Formats: C-alpha cells, structure tokens, sequence
C-alpha cells in the first residue's frame, strides 16, 4: 500500500494526497496528506459547506483544518480565513452537501487566486475537490467537480462523490 492509499508511489520531493467530497448530507468529505487523514467524518472535524485543510508547502505538516457553512452561515469569517493564508501554503478543499449558496464574488476570487477554475461557477450542491496553493502562478493541476444535475444525479437531490488523488510538488 502507498501513502493515502494512492495507486502508485509519488516521485521524490512530492507529497501524496487523496481526497473525496461528501456524499449528500450524510457522508462527510475526506482529506488525506502524506498518509495522515487531516479531515473526515470518523475524525468528527467536517461539516456542511467548504472543508479546508492547510499545510506547510515545504514540510507537508498540517497547519489548520476548518469548515465554513456555505448554506446557512455568513461568508465574512470564511473571507477572513482565506486572506490570512500564508504564501507557500498547500490548500486542500472539499464540499459537503452545499458549498456555494453563501459564496460572494470576493470569496470566489480569493479561491480562484489559489488556482481554482471551478470555484467561479460553483453552484448549489455541486461536489468539488481542490488542491491549490497560496502563490501559485497557474491554474491548479488538482481540481475535480461534479455538477448537481437532476437528470444524472446518483442521489435524490445531490450528485455522486467526487474523488481525486495525486502528487503535490514539495516547495524548495
């Protein structure tokens, strides 16, 4: 078995990761980095909205985990958290149930600045996983989403879980 349960070993100077969005409003998202589960329902540290894990881009050590209720909460605390992210930080995000309703243009742009392309159009109950960074100079190569579409949804009212795994280049 490889770190995070990924399919193949990461090359040298890379951090392994594996993540999944939540399933409907019943199974929380899961974020694993370098064989350490940062957030999961079993850890009881996930909740409705956007679930965020921050990690040092040089060591891979977890700095913080928080979640922000993008259905029933105020967006101002989430913006304060986003603005405080330091340069070089690895930013892992996953949705649980709804991650879009309370987003505003400012929050979407701050996340787009971390390398996200999906955040701009993220809508009600879309599932999304992302791994970006503060100071990235490209679109992130780690981002997947599944739109909420009644004609194709796996669940009654929500899309299937979206999953992603990969190798994050270690900052030198």
């Amino acid at each position: 078995r490889y770190k995070c349960g990924i399919s193949k070993a990461c090359p040298e100077k890379h951090f392994a990761f594996k993540m999944a969005s939540g399933a409907a409003n019943v199974v929380g998202p899961k974020i694993c980095l370098e064989d350490n589960v940062l957030m999961s329902g079993v850890k009881n540290n996930v909740g409705r909205g956007i679930n965020v894990a921050l990690a040092n881009g040089k060591t891979g050590e977890v700095l913080d985990t928080k979640y922000f209720d993008m259905w029933g909460g105020d967006v101002a605390p989430f913006i304060e958290f986003l603005k405080a992210i330091q340069d070089g930080t690895i930013v892992l995000m996953g949705t649980y149930d709804d991650g879009a309703t309370k987003l505003n243009d400012e929050a979407r742009r701050l996340i787009a600045d971390l390398g996200s392309t999906s955040i701009t159009n993220l809508g009600f109950r879309d599932n999304w996983v992302f791994c970006g960074g503060k100071g990235i100079k490209t679109k992130s190569p780690f981002e997947q989403h599944i739109k909420n579409n009644k004609d194709t949804n796996k669940y009654e009212g929500w899309p299937e879980v979206v999953e992603m795994e990969g190798c994050i280049p270690q900052k030198q």
